[PDB]
Parts: C-alpha cells; structure tokens; sequence
C-alpha cells in the first residue's frame, strides 16, 4: 500500500464516524473511532486517502424488487471507492457482493423503548398490539437481518413498522415515546446513554461483527486485515471504543 | 471464482478439543471416530458444498506456534502449510503470529483468554501477581493460543510468566494439574466453561482478557475460502452455531 490512495466509503455513525459539514477541509472533517483506525493504518501501511459518502446516505441493502444495491455497498461495487471503512455489520446478503475485513468488534440486534414499565417481553409481540409502534432504518443491517429471517414473522415487523431515514430520525422518533426503535447494541449503547426513561425490549438477539468492506480479489485485503487483527489484539480497538464511546 | 468444492475431497487438520471434537481411539475407522460442534459443521458444509473429506491429526498432537529460533511452525499450522491439509476445521483461535502464516476464515464464535485458580487461604485477582509469589504455580499450553498471546503481548512479565510456568502438554494434562491444586491454568473461556463444569474448587483470577474468534485455518491463496466464508457466515446468522454450541456444552453444574 505504500504509495497508493485509498478512496474509503464512509458516512456519520456515531461514535464511529463523525462527520463535521462545515469549518474543515478534507480528511480533517471526520472524526472518530474508525477516523482513529484509518489514521493509524495510514500511517503504517503508507497510503493516502479520501473519505467518499455515498449520495443516498445510506449503509447499503440489496432490493428485491431490482436486485440492486445501494449506500456505501453500491459505492464500492461501482468502483467509486475501495474499501468501506465504517461500522459495517456482517450479514450474508452483503457477503454475496463484497467481502469483508478481518472484525474489528463484536456486536447484536437490540431494541429499545422510551419509558418505563413496558409491558412487551419480545419485539414480535409488536404484532398482536397497537399500543407502540416500532421501526428499523431502512437500508441499514437491522433492517436486512429481520427481512431474511427464517420466521417471516420478522419481516412483518419491517414491512408494517415505520422506515426510519437514518439515526437521528430514529433517535427522535423514539423519543417521541411508544416507539420500539430495533437497531444495534453499540450504536444504542452509545447514542442513548443519557436518556435513562429508555429502556431495552427482549434480550439481544443475532450475532455479528463490525468489519470494513472490501471488493471480491482486492488487492489490499491481506495487509489490511493483518493490521486490523494487530489493533484488535493489542487493544487499541478497545482503547478507542473506551476514547469514543460514553461514558 | 471457477473453482469450488463439488467433487473435491478435503483433508482437515483437527484434535480432539471438547466440545468442538471428540475423537474415538478404537471402536470406529474413519470419519466416524469424530463428532462434536466442528464435526457437526463439516458435515453440513459438506453436504450443501458437495465435498468428501478426511480427518489428518499432526503427529506432535499440536495446535501450533512458531519457533522463534528455528523460525518454523508445528501442530496443525504445520501440517497446513506442508500441503497435508487444506483447512483446519477446530476452533482455531485468531492471533497475529499465525496470521503472518495463515488465513482465516470467517468467525463462528467469539472467545477470550480465562485464567484459573484451585486452592484455599489466599488467593489472586490479576495472573501477574504470581511472579511476586511462591505459593501458586501455574502454566499455559506449549504451542497453543494463550502461550503465543502472552508470550507476543507489549508487556514483557507476560512472557515472564509463560518461561517461569509449568509446560503443559494438553488439555488433559492442563486439568489434572489444576485438579491437583495451588495451580493457576491459563487459557480460553469457551474451553474451560465446558470442561471445568464440575469443578466447584476451581475459581476465576480476575476477568477474562484479551478479545478474538474461533475460526477454522485457511491456506493463503486457497480457492475455497470464499465458499467456506459464505456458508460459515450463513450458519452462524441462522443461528445454527448457537444450536450447536447448546447440544454440545455441558450444561447443569452440581456446584
């Protein structure tokens, strides 16, 4: 990598990324967890870099109705970037387009509700209620795992739940109060450590992993999952989620 | 790409490593002599890719490390390398050392580092403390994951503590010198929360440390690491290594 760009595809998900859209230049304007890694890689592998956002904003899932891609998925399958540096979950129907780095961070499914004594024990009581209401982002992991769960049950849960834009919409909207918001236990753990009416429904359910994104036969793969397995194994990841996350 | 697994018949590296392989020493031949976790996913790997296969155990009954003086590997590493094998399919913990060697395939559990202690009257809460002290010895594994970990880790008292213990020789021998007291055995969570179900004289030092996965061996440029990636991810996100995990961990406990 010593001497090449890497075109990297991220977006804001904090504490992974944070994107600042004004009063900075370039690089400089993403700050983060995964900025700390890229940083650190950069500095030994020898490479430069750009972070490229994906238009649409999204993380990336497959439509079944085009059998298209879209968000950073798409970016990097279009040749726009090569490698997607992000909170990027693990989950089959992207491992069928992309491959992915080493893992950084484990990490599951987790739902949550706004205020106290909720009477739900598991998210697929949701269905036989209409005191809550509940939602997943669209175009993000969550959302892919229930849709591809063997009981269908789980996608009646996104198909008659709201689609939420992206995290600030869903953290707004659970706010609102009876609101179930389905999403991912570090992100949760970290965006909603403040709000203590919020409370989690079920236990956590999936196991998965963060990783990078990387296209089928890069030629970069090796190198930089023997680096990311370093972090891991040298605590530098966990000295950066302690850095990052609250708290 | 072209390349995938119908009509191939692999050699797996593996040892007995309970719950995720038992191995039968009579009364079988073959693939019959195996069962346990692993075995249940070679099974099904091999039916939905297409595969035939065969067990192939290193002589030195190894997991595998590298000689810092001879600069060669052993264990199941080796016998990767050495072209005797085409993937190790046992929970082959993840480190930098054998990734200088090896790939990896995609993750089926996540594991960690757990140190034990058998022994009245005083007793440890950090593994470091044993290098300040005469009345606990201890011991790690010759060529398997934890002695690598401490013996690779930033803090050099860690290698202190893997040159300074006991050289244990496997499993069995790990736990019946833990059994036998003032023993601190350090090695991997998921291991000994099967294997040490019973003993209600044995206590934790400390939390568990250092993070990383069991995944199975892959040679660097094998053509079928995508394949095996695939349906291992696709196990695990149906739930089938949960399924698995729960038939064969022990369960109950007298204690």
């Amino acid at each position: 990598l010593i001497g090449r760009h890497l075109r990297l595809g991220s977006v804001e998900s904090q504490p992974f990324m944070f994107f600042a859209t004004e009063g900075c230049e370039g690089n400089d304007c993403w700050s983060g967890m995964v900025n700390d890694m890229v940083v650190k890689l950069s500095e030994d592998l020898g490479f430069t870099y750009e972070y490229i956002q994906p238009d649409d904003r999204k993380f990336g899932a497959l439509n079944k109705t085009t059998n298209e891609w879209n968000g950073m998925i798409r970016d990097l399958l279009d040749d726009k970037t090569d490698m997607i540096a992000i909170d990027l979950s693990t989950n089959s129907a992207r491992k069928s387009a992309i491959d992915y780095s080493f893992p950084f961070m484990d990490a599951g499914i987790k739902a949550v509700v706004k205020g106290e004594g909720t009477t739900l024990n598991q998210v697929l009581e949701l269905l036989d209620q209409d005191k809550y209401k509940w939602g997943v982002i669209g175009s993000r992991h969550p959302e892919t795992l229930l849709k591809t769960h063997r009981d269908s049950r789980y996608s009646r849960l996104v198909d008659e739940g709201v689609e939420l834009k992206d995290l600030n919409h869903a953290i707004e909207t659970l706010r609102g109060g009876l609101f179930v918001f389905i999403d991912e236990g570090p992100v949760l753990a970290h965006n909603l450590i403040s709000d203590c009416d919020v409370f989690s429904v079920g236990e956590e359910f999936q196991s998965f992993e963060y990783a990078f994104g990387l296209p089928k036969d890069s030629p970069y793969k090796s190198l930089i999952d023997s680096h990311l397995l370093k972090f891991r194994e040298e605590g530098f990841i966990d000295i950066l989620w302690e850095k990052w996350s609250s708290g």
